[PDB]
């Protein structure tokens, strides 16, 4: 079985960097898996 997690990042065709990245384009649609992560346009 799983959790109710929406959506993340991997999902959506992105990565999972950090959310204090630079200028590494976040995806406020997908999420990451590490809870620290964010989405990135690759």
């Amino acid at each position: 079985f799983v959790q109710h997690r929406p959506r993340d990042c991997e999902s959506i065709n992105g990565v999972c960097r950090h959310k204090d990245t630079v200028n590494c384009r976040e995806i406020f649609l997908a999420d990451c898996y590490n809870d620290g992560q964010k989405c990135c346009r690759k």
